[PDB]
């Protein structure tokens, strides 16, 4: 029924079946004193998002609303609210939808990291109700991972952010990208492009990593000073031997990304980051001897003092990242996924026209 | 014969009889403008000394000296001498013998991961020369690696500085190991006890992390705020958890180390650094997911502006190291050698009474 007591919203039925979803009528979680209701207007399709619904990450609990790179408005402020967030608001909600907000963890501003964390979709809260929103009419998230969205980004364009760009933004912030510094990205991917831009957005001297040359021009529109074809290289670790100072890796596996030479590339002190998470089957495997001055380490989203800090930095230089938008719609969420799959994306698919699908 | 044209020292016949050293008179490496020979007169029995005599590096050309914990007097200078120091000053050398000290890595003080890079023993030089050296009368080193010993520190307690000290110190500066910092040292052996030392001589509230308890008492009576026996925990990261800030693993080998716990104790941020080179048929194995938010890496040696950084602190606030001086010799060696394998070193074995037992 109405928004209220029912949530609507195109939801995977079973994995069997991931990249046909069905226009769905859900329960939404039981409101807290904190929690928002937001009416979603655009939700950027992540890479996450098909390898949920694939169930890459194992047999999640159906019907399933996926999608966390939500840009809606405010339409329902609980009772304890202070965040300052106004009625009618524009607002965004990334992959975190919760956290325990007390621990030092989260005190320190590593949410992400925190005991108690809950993703936007497919994990159950500490009451039972398993994460929902996204490719929906209405989200209900805890104040504190809503955040204000600048003016001068537009929609399509901002949603991405909330995942996609915050998870390569955290650790180039966290590792120093800025001026002067030799930055890597490796897969011009979804995440990979808006790390890409974002990079160099900070003033680095951003070196784009990919296999073959089918993105060399692209990368370039980017504003990369460099690109790198693998298959065309045979040693690009010997080639570019000491170079790197920080180099994230998004991509999407991490099997084609031999991890015996990288190493070879950074300065003594860099640091290799990956943004992945594979087929649990997957794990990434390489030579011990190799880190040798170099480390190596994961990283999750990003905190949403971060993910602020890279909505501001996106607002205040005026970052356009590659989006192609869809209808969202048992149709758009089909071809946003099959497409996804086969990587034919010119990096984000943002869903929108929310406003002409779930009606009243 | 005398000095000059030939050097003398207790050398490894072959790797079969690796623990039965024999007094061998040997050709020295052909003397080079800035090149120093160094009359010894103590030298720190390194872990590394064991690996390589055992082969545990493989194949070596013998006959072979081992030892570079070395601390001596100056007793010729090359024509091109410059570092400043005087004939018959008391000076050390340690790991490094040879670097090319042009390039970046070098300049910018990272001489142990140079290109051109050369050990103090088992190495040929750009020359054919293998370095020798150690348990020997004299050696001649660059005097880039040579260094100034303070004047009230011990031979026999500061040889062990030269190579093990250093060896944990490098990562420990390099990491932040300071004032208000958690750091932990796995394995106080040889290495393991500088480390412990030293680390808390920074002002690091440093946390032992053993096997058994059989070292309790001593770690205790190094200064470490904090023991941790893993036999007796069942699940040390899970009771450490997010504690640590820096954690640098220094042992012998890498097998009874389950690395898939560690990363638990690690804060976000946090740092675990491996100052170990295992029987080459051993590797660092760990589950990946584990590295969220955690970093793994490995550290050779250290950079002597790092060295000397060292030797004056260790100077400065009076550090005294353990070490048990035994009797370079045939003898002296084969049960430095013995006890070593054996773990029965109250930590650092110093050779020492070189004056009387080559003679001239
Ligand atoms: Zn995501
Ligand atoms: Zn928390
Ligand atoms: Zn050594
Ligand atoms: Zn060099």
């Amino acid at each position: 029924m109405s928004y209220p007591e029912k949530f609507e919203g195109i939801a995977i039925q079973s994995h069997e079946d991931w990249k046909n979803p069905k226009k769905t009528k859900y329960d939404p979680k039981p409101f807290y004193d904190h929690d928002i209701d937001i009416k979603i207007e655009a939700c950027g399709v992540c890479g996450s998002d098909i390898h949920c619904a694939a169930g890459h990450w194992g047999n999640m609990k159906m019907p399933l609303v996926v999608g966390h790179e939500i840009v809606g408005k405010v339409v329902k402020l609980g009772p304890k609210s202070n965040s300052g967030l106004k009625v009618g608001q524009r607002v965004g909600v990334g992959a975190q939808v919760f956290s325990c907000l007390e621990c030092d963890r989260c005190k320190n501003d590593n949410e992400p990291y925190c005991t108690k964390f809950v993703t936007t979709y497919s994990q159950p809260y500490e009451d039972g109700y398993v994460s929902q929103g996204g490719y929906a009419n209405y989200v209900r998230v805890h104040e504190h991972f809503v955040v204000p969205i600048p003016e001068n980004i537009p929609s399509h364009l901002a949603a991405p952010l909330l995942c996609g760009g915050l998870t390569v933004y955290s650790p180039l912030v966290r590792n120093g990208c800025g001026p002067g510094k030799k930055v890597g990205i490796v897969g011009l991917g979804g995440i990979g492009s808006m790390g890409t831009l974002i990079s160099k957005a900070m003033g680095a001297e951003t070196y784009v990593i990919s296999r073959s040359s089918r993105k060399r021009e692209d990368a370039m529109k980017m504003g990369a000073d460099h690109y790198i074809a693998t298959l065309e290289e045979g040693d690009w670790g010997e080639k570019y031997f000491d170079t790197f100072d920080l180099i994230v890796v998004c991509a999407s596996s991490l099997t084609d990304i031999d991890f015996n030479i990288m190493p070879k590339a950074m300065k003594v002190g860099g640091r290799i980051v990956s943004i992945s998470i594979p087929e649990q089957h997957e794990m990434l495997s390489l030579k011990p001897y190799g880190l040798k001055a170099v480390s190596i380490s994961y990283s999750a989203l990003g905190s949403i003092k971060e993910l602020n800090q890279l909505l501001k930095l996106v607002s205040e230089k005026d970052i356009k990242i590659w989006v192609e938008t869809l209808p969202v719609g048992e149709a758009g969420v089909h071809e946003a996924f099959e497409r996804m799959e086969k990587g034919d994306v010119r990096y984000r698919f943002t869903l929108v026209g929310y406003d002409k699908e779930f009606s009243d």
